[PDB]
């Protein structure tokens, strides 16, 4: 891993404290603005249903890919989630209260396995089966995302390669003939001033022939600069060639 | 299938003659604007991409999703390195020839027969039956063979049929993920016209829907045509837009 230091040009003029982790072809070859929060660990908020969506599938809480997710016609947090979803759906549009369920079901003891299975950040889901991820222990970082979306990518994790490519295609974010992005976004909240949230961008990109693996996430404490996790990390990216 | 004549005024407008195949959750759901049309069998050209990428993996001649294929012509296209989507979305004749020929015809016959592929005639030449031989197949049986492919019900390896569709992903937003896949033979004349397709799939929220469409052409201009007649006559049906 490298520290490019004019990186920091984007983050500086919003006053953002975050990290963008960029590694081209493989894991072995990153580089970063911050060598030092690179790999300093956060809570993954929505990029957990990456995680959550694969172990759904692996245990048969989630039985397929056409798997539709019914909503009750009851109250959620958010309109957008007022209706019913696929997998790709509720990933898509965050679906918090799809991917509750799917974890109560799933369970604490095999919830621990396959983020043991996938060397998931710290790996400690305590904190409630249904808000681990958003309101308790568990914490990963850029450069874990980076390498469990690596293997993700390669269909290494332990899981079927069926599963996997099931819940690659739900990430597609971005396609054309030779460019196809594949992301998700997370956002804990805004804490305080004192102990802000954080907001994440994590994925790859495919351009021609050739692989990026990415994690952005930056600190947050007003709702206002949630815009920012992907607008920093694609104008890095776009100065880099990444289309 | 039922006929929606109401759809012709779309193919007129543009002074062609084609089909359009649009079918809602599955192919006991169709409609079409010309059921003579939508059982008619022409040369697939450049949508037996689908088939003959899924029949490469099969039989071991594509070895997985992340494949490139390397250029070791006289278009600039073939001169390019490749990963799977990259050859199924561009020109990539080189590429699909030499898959073609490394499966060989009797592998290639006993797939098309397993997928009920159109009329499964594939003589002509391995390496140009779907383009200049004799392998024809209905706007209809596009849809059925499409729809398999969506259900993962084709006679091939979940895992495969799942990298032949990622590789086919041409829209995606949220709630509103493309499967496509144009088609065309080449640009032929008022007596001999080519045919040109757009064959694949839309699910938008939870519903899908499966479509192919094809038409003669008979000039370069017209090409576009393709994607734009389909899409009009989807956002007409409330597909497109809300
Ligand atoms: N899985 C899941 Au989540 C959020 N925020
Ligand atoms: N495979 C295939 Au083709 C064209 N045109
Ligand atoms: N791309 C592609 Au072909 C042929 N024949
Ligand atoms: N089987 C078989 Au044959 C051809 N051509």
């Amino acid at each position: 891993i490298t520290e490019n230091t004019s990186w920091n040009k984007e983050f500086s003029a919003e006053a953002v404290n975050g990290v963008f982790v960029l590694c081209k072809s493989s894991s072995k070859s990153c580089a970063t603005n911050d060598l030092a929060r690179a790999s300093k660990e956060y809570l993954p908020a929505s990029t957990f249903k990456i995680p959550n969506a694969i172990i759904g599938l692996e245990t048969g809480v989630i039985k397929n890919e056409h798997q539709v997710f019914k909503w009750d016609g009851k109250p959620r947090a958010m309109k957008q989630w007022e209706r019913d979803l696929t997998l790709r759906g509720a990933i898509q549009v965050s679906a918090v209260p799809v991917f509750q369920q799917i974890a109560r079901e799933v369970g604490e003891v095999r919830m621990q396995k396959y983020l043991k299975k996938f060397s998931y950040g710290n790996q400690n889901i305590s904190g409630g089966i249904d808000k681990f991820w958003l309101e308790g222990q568990l914490r990963i970082s850029a450069v874990n995302q980076v390498e469990f979306l690596e293997s993700l990518y390669l269909n290494k994790l332990s899981a079927s390669k069926e599963n996997q490519l099931i819940v690659k295609e739900a990430l597609v974010t971005e396609a054309a003939p030779e460019y196809l992005v594949h992301s998700k976004t997370g956002f804990s909240g805004v804490g305080t001033e004192s102990n802000p949230g954080v907001a994440w961008w994590v994925g790859w990109v495919e351009k021609e022939t050739e692989v990026y693996f990415f994690a952005f996430n930056m600190d947050i404490d007003n709702e206002s600069k949630l815009p920012l996790r992907k607008s920093i990390p694609t104008k890095i990216m776009e100065s880099e060639g990444i289309i």
